């Protein structure tokens, strides 16, 4: 909507304060014009018809509970939004300054979040699985980063490319998460999973079989649930990962840990430069291979960590 840019304060899900950029034209509305064309928050209403109302608040403070999923969906894609540019140089998830939207209180009890093919869904969670779902700062750069996917790579979301486009969301939601630097950690969800159990998270990248993933190719899935296991399979890239950045002794091979960084740097190349809509594993390892040849030449500890890792985690 028309109207003049506006600083608005509330609380999110886990309860902090924080500001928020609105926009004013009768309401203040969830629009932040601070950002390429605009990061806009609507309200499905416990219903499913997308995206709903654009955020509308009487007097531009967000400390209702109801407001709370709101809140939080806004500033934490303002965060990814500044990951992206500040880090990667791209602009949105079209690399054009597409404007990002996102609804909350998606249906009821709804214990999940997605990308529709145009824009970002929470649920609210039934308080036992889940709280509102936008609460976890790698949850939000998790959906983005599903865009930015389908923008780029395309990698078709089953069998292997699936995990892979898992693993990208996961990669990418982690590194966000430490870019805003509050309790970050390799873990999926924590902050927004089973609120009655503490120290528990939906996945875990640094030890995949902690919560039932594989961590090596040997153990991958090859049935047909979660679109050929896009969601199980997506631990064997996750840990890869994870040994890029922290390094480890995995099934006995060693990796040399490069940092976080310049796993930010290798994968984003990948996915933006090599990666297609079929990828597969082997095929990854060779698109991370060059994107870390290309970066810090041939001869270079960050090719040998890449080779490394997927040795380990069983992927030629
Ligand atoms: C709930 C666990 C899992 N969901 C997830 O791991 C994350 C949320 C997480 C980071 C909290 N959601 P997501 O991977 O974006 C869900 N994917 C999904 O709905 O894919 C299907 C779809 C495809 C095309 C258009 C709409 C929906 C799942 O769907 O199995
Ligand atoms: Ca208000
Ligand atoms: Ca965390
Ligand atoms: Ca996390
Ligand atoms: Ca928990
Ligand atoms: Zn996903």
């Amino acid at each position: 909507i028309t109207g003049t840019s506006t600083v608005g304060v509330g609380r999110g899900v886990l309860g902090d304060q924080k500001n928020i950029n609105t926009t004013y034209s009768t309401y203040y509305y969830l629009q932040d014009n601070t950002r390429g064309n605009g990061i806009f928050t609507y309200d499905a209403k416990y219903r499913t018809t997308l995206p709903g109302s654009l955020w509308a608040d009487a007097d531009n403070q967000f400390f209702a509970s109801y407001d709370a999923p709101a809140v939080d969906a806004h500033y934490y894609a303002g965060v990814t939004y500044d990951y992206y540019k500040n880090v990667h140089n791209r602009l949105s998830y079209d690399g054009n300054n597409a404007a990002i939207r996102s609804s909350v209180h998606y249906s009821q009890g709804y214990n999940n979040a997605f990308w529709n093919g145009s824009q970002m869904v929470y649920g609210d969670g039934d308080g036992q699985t889940f709280i509102p779902l936008s609460g976890g700062i790698d949850v939000v750069a998790h959906e983005l980063t599903h865009a930015v996917t389908d923008y780029t790579a395309g990698l078709i979301y089953q069998n292997e490319s699936g995990a892979i486009n898992e693993a990208i969301s996961d990669i990418f939601g982690t590194l966000v998460e430490f870019y805003a630097n509050k309790n970050p950690d390799w873990e999926i969800g924590e902050d927004v999973y089973t609120p009655g159990i503490s120290g528990d998270s939906l996945r875990s990248m640094s030890d995949p079989a902690k919560y039932g993933d594989p961590d090596h190719y040997s153990k991958r899935y090859t049935g047909t649930q979660d679109n050929g296991g896009v969601h199980i399979n997506s631990g064997i890239i996750n840990k890869a990962a994870y040994l890029i950045s922290q390094g480890g002794t995995h099934y006995g091979v060693s990796v040399v840990g490069i940092g976080r960084d310049k796993l930010g740097k290798i994968f984003y190349r990948a996915l933006t430069q090599y990666l297609t809509p079929t990828s597969n594993f082997s095929q990854l390892r060779a698109a991370a291979v060059q994107s870390a040849t290309d970066l810090y030449g041939s001869t270079s500890q960050e090719v040998a960590s890449v080779k490394q890792a997927f040795d380990a985690v069983g992927v030629k």
